[PDB]
């Protein structure tokens, strides 16, 4: 029977990109921890402004404050610099980052908190320096782990790009190596990566583009596994699209729901979307949506997947992949409040990018959120989160558009007694809408946020409210 | 003041390579320890012959039953396949010998048994798939490690030997980079590095090519910190030469004295040296020497380097960078026991290269030494090991020529009342010295080892042995 992590339920994530949140307060020993301080100085790269695992644990205060009770990460295993998706060792947190050192001082401050931890499994490829792929660089043919990847023909040319690589690399690229996972042993060096960071605490995985490894079984296993060590431990695919094939129940419990994102901001943004700056190869947040429109499709979005495990999606508006909320919209506040209302208001875990929160803007490929806030935008991520939290509803109730005509949209959480009524208004004019709310068995009358079985609901331009009873 | 081990001024070594050793008497789950049974035959690499530490810790029986008490490496950690030397992580002894959980279980099962085990370190270079220098691979002039090497100019041509390297490479080959330690970050990395295994549990650290890192300080902080973790730690040098400079009582404890080697072959076998079977960068085992000649250049050697130190010297006749004994010596049985001889006799601590003990064949790059016995010659050094662990003069007792003329040489090894007189008739004839040997006090008259103030001694042709009182 299909069962999903009851904590991520009712959690409300927040995705960091630790190399550019925040420097920690205090000098730090990053890799040489035995390093005498008079030394200090004779150390370049130690002695002299990256974020790091310190720093975020540093800022803790801010994030529980937020609201966040629960962070997940970018790739942090160790890499080259500037390119954390090309995993050198999967067993230790990158050196510049802190190590493992850091990190589990990160994890034990979070968990004292009763904040959880997620982090990014790369699985689809790895890099030049991963060492097994080193030993085929090494030793071409005759290396014992030639079966490991996805070589074409010999010789290889790993840095000389006017030759041609002759192995497979994610997108066409010879710094990230495929694996190749329909090896038994490549699956069960997967496994094992999985399993170990579980039994060191997390709080379970990312996935990064799971889509590529197509050997079937790889998923199920890596689910029976992963719960075994954790029965908890929370599995999210990053998958831009229909998910049903992983969403069964035997796979993930959920997926980074890109699906939500798209028309959420083609309603909330419309036209005011900032072609040039979509990554449409996750999400398209175009063309804009009338509310009828907005209404259908997230009806469509919401009967795709099974219920226990639409409770426990991903919903987000933005990633480390796209950008950010005030730049996808061109600084159109009502847009990012009117989004984000729609966001935290959502069946399923709300996930929101660092700086978003503060109106911070980025484009696709900018950070320290903690240095000018958009006080307003600000306020808007705290109240709504502080909402969600105070009411069960919003977190596992069930939804019911109530009306959709216009640029006005309003719909229903549902639990047991609780009935919550949420309203959109995307036009540039005030709007009014008469509805016959006969599924309800109260008549929500207080307002809970914003300003606003007969029904007539009137909201300013560019707003939105909940109402409560 | 000079304090080095007491272990070792006791200790009888024994020099293993363990990829070819012993293989595991049992089918064993290296690197994907998690896999099942089931499964094992789906994993071509780990169902299909080498040796590992598995194996070595399987054979112990053996090598304790040998004589030995303490066995040291070559290179064990994390590297690509025959090219143990290039290391890509220190922190990892290679998955193919079994890893880090491999190593623990021989570590424990030699301490258990009362046997020591030593590392070596190879710490002047390391591989293209070293995290840092691959970090410099993949980020050039912008990566922050570019001063922990020796970079010569842009761009560098790490697998294309059509185009210059342009980073400097032990012996001027692209797979061992150099470490710049002269920075004070990568010094730090090593000492760490160092520390880390001792902290482990292993009995200290060969040194590979220490003459080659000649940062002023650096050996001499290198055994601050080694001591501090382990004050009984043994810290050999791997120096082919007059080693004065690291053997001051500041740095090593001792080297591999190949000075030692190079006179005692040249002795016992003479012209019958396989001149191209000689690592003449390592030791000279030619012209050869007559007794006198032997006699001269041995108390040269021996007046080298403090007494507290010449204790703890690492005396061999072979290693992983020389032919074999039975190999230098075309075949010569009683040049392989002669030298033994000398060698199981002489002050410092006395190394057996595996394979030797067996009469195993070996040219300058054959294994697997449990796999035909020379009987004769195993005997020889089980029992002369034998006899040096019986009597402490054999071992710190001083050390005094009696008589070098012709081809026979004699010297006598005392502590306090004990006295030992050991004889050398390298020549192809019976002889017999007459001695006046006033400067001991008792008058050795019993055969401890092979067939025989005033003295009259006649010897066999190609014979030694040994007089006890």
């Amino acid at each position: 029977q299909i069962q999903t992590p009851d904590w991520v339920k009712h959690a409300v994530f927040y995705q960091i990109f630790p190399d550019r949140f925040a420097r920690s307060k205090q000098p730090r020993k990053r890799l040489l921890q035995e390093a005498r301080w008079e030394d200090w100085d004779s150390m370049p790269t130690l002695q002299g402004k990256g974020g790091d695992l310190w720093g975020i644990m540093e800022d803790l205060d801010y994030i529980q404050n937020l609201g966040i009770n629960a962070i997940y990460f970018t790739p942090i295993f160790q890499s080259a610099s500037n390119h954390r998706y090309h995993t050198h060792d999967y067993y230790q947190v990158d050196p510049m980052l802190g190590g493992n050192e850091a990190f589990k001082e990160l994890l034990d401050a979070a968990h004292q908190r009763n904040i959880k931890v997620v982090l990014d499994g790369v699985f689809n490829h790895s890099s030049r320096g991963f060492f097994f792929f080193h030993d085929v660089l090494e030793n071409g043919p005759h290396s014992p782990w030639v079966n490991w990847f996805k070589i074409e023909g010999w010789p290889l040319s790993p840095y000389n790009g006017e030759f041609p690589a002759n192995y497979v690399g994610w997108a066409g690229n010879r710094a990230l190596p495929e694996f190749n996972h329909d090896n038994p042993e490549v699956r069960e060096y997967i496994m094992e990566i999985a399993e170990y960071w579980l039994k060191f605490g997390i709080d379970g995985w990312r996935l990064d583009v799971p889509f590529e490894i197509k050997t079937p079984g790889f998923w199920q296993e890596f689910r029976d596994r992963t719960k075994a060590i954790n029965p908890e431990a929370y599995i999210v695919g990053e998958v831009w699209g229909d998910s049903r094939q992983w969403l069964d129940g035997t796979q993930f419990d959920g997926v980074m729901n890109y699906l939500f994102a798209g028309p959420t901001i083609a309603f909330a943004a419309g036209d005011r979307v900032v072609l040039e700056q979509v990554q449409s190869r996750d999400y398209q947040p175009y063309p804009p949506l009338f509310a009828a429109e907005y209404a259908t499709k997230i009806q469509e979005v919401l009967q795709l997947y099974p219920w226990e495990i639409q409770l426990t999606q991903l919903n987000l508006l933005a990633s480390h992949d796209t950008a950010r909320l005030m730049t996808i919209a061109g600084g159109d506040i009502a847009s990012v409040e009117l989004s984000t209302l729609l966001l935290l208001t959502f069946p399923g875990a709300p996930s929101i990018y660092y700086g978003d929160e503060v109106g911070l803007p980025g484009g696709i490929d900018r950070g320290f959120p903690l240095e000018n806030w958009n006080q307003e935008i600000f306020n808007t991520h705290r109240q709504l989160i502080t909402i969600r939290q105070t009411y069960p509803a919003l977190r596992t109730g069930d939804y019911q558009v109530l009306y959709a005509q216009g640029q006005l949209y309003l719909f229903a959480r549902t639990l047991g007694t609780e009935e919550l009524i949420i309203a959109i208004n995307a036009g540039t004019s005030s709007a009014t809408a008469n509805v016959d709310v006969a599924s309800l068995h109260t008549q929500p009358n207080k307002l809970l946020y914003g300003t606003a079985q007969q029904l007539s609901l009137t909201l300013p331009a560019r707003s939105g409210c909940i109402l409560g009873t």
